[PDB]
């Protein structure tokens, strides 16, 4: 993977940085601000983990495996910061594995600590590995029953994708769950190619559709962009300044309607 290296340095900056700017537990993903939103947290941490929870009931409602003697080996493919191993360790005090998957090196240091400091260490494993070098993971004999790919695709070449899903689909027992949140236009990537991807891999689309609202998602930007403003005014870090950009033209692309954040839940054949 060429891209590899570029993913990498874009994510390279201190979490102390990244923490004023996203939240405290950097959920990366945007956000559902409805009335089931904690008031107490910040308002990018309360939405970004609503987000999570919201589209594990759309999960749960569509007919997915999710039940507690379901969930015994999970994997949240470009993991981020961590906020999903440690939401899924909390909803799923008995899944046994939770595998984190990331190329970025500093996002993995940040994780482990957090991990580590929360003993969470025996069930939650982190690997500085490409989604699409997923076959390589250890214990090929102890299936996938849940995946996470949260804002991780935009990142994927077709080829990448490709890969990941080929892996995957060879890793995850039939029935397991993939839960897919991404950005996509409605004329890199859109609903239909996506849709392709997983049906040609050997995954069922059981759900489909549009979250967070465009509303929501702008809102989501907007309190970005403010922490950007209030501390990164200057455009003293190009890794910052690009997150600026985005906020500000896909905003714009979700005000025109031309995108918008979409849940995909599916499920392996
Ligand atoms: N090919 C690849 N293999 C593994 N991780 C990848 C990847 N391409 C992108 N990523 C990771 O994908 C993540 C996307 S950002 C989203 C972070 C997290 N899922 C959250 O919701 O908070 C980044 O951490 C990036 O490093
Ligand atoms: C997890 C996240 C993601 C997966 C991100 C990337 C959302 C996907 C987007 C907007 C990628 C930006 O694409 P691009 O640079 O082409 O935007 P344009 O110039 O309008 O075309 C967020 C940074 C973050 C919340």
């Amino acid at each position: 993977d060429h891209y590899q290296s570029k993913i990498e340095s874009v994510y390279a900056d201190p979490p102390e940085e990244w923490r004023k700017v996203i939240g405290n537990e950097f959920w990366y993903q945007y956000g559902v601000f409805d009335e089931k939103m904690d008031p107490s947290r910040l308002p990018l941490d309360a939405s970004g983990r609503r987000h999570m929870e919201y589209q594990f009931e759309l999960a749960e409602q569509a007919g997915a495996d999710l039940s507690s003697q379901s969930i015994r080996r999970a994997i949240d493919i470009g993991c981020g910061w961590g906020p999903v191993l440690s939401f899924l360790a909390e909803r799923y005090p008995h899944c046994e594995r939770i595998d984190g998957v990331n190329v970025s090196r500093p996002q993995l240091e940040y994780a482990s600590q957090v991990i580590s400091r929360e003993g969470l260490a025996a069930r939650v494993r982190l690997y500085l590995c490409n989604a699409k070098d997923i076959g390589a993971l250890p214990d090929p004999e102890l299936p996938y029953d849940l995946a996470i790919f949260r804002g991780s695709l935009f990142h994927f070449t077709p080829q990448v994708l490709q890969e990941t899903m080929q892996s995957l689909a060879q890793r995850m027992r039939p029935g397991g769950t993939v839960v897919i949140s991404e950005s996509l236009y409605k004329v890199r990537k859109t609903p239909d190619s996506l849709h392709k991807a997983l049906e040609d891999n050997g995954f069922d689309v059981i759900d489909r559709r549009i979250t967070p609202s465009n509303e929501e998602v702008i809102r989501w930007y907007g309190l970005v962009k403010d922490n950007l403003d209030a501390h990164y005014p200057d455009s003293r870090n190009p890794n910052f300044s690009e997150l600026r950009d985005i906020a500000i033209n896909f905003s714009d692309a979700l005000r025109k309607d031309k995108a918008s954040s979409f849940s995909f839940i599916a499920r392996r054949r």
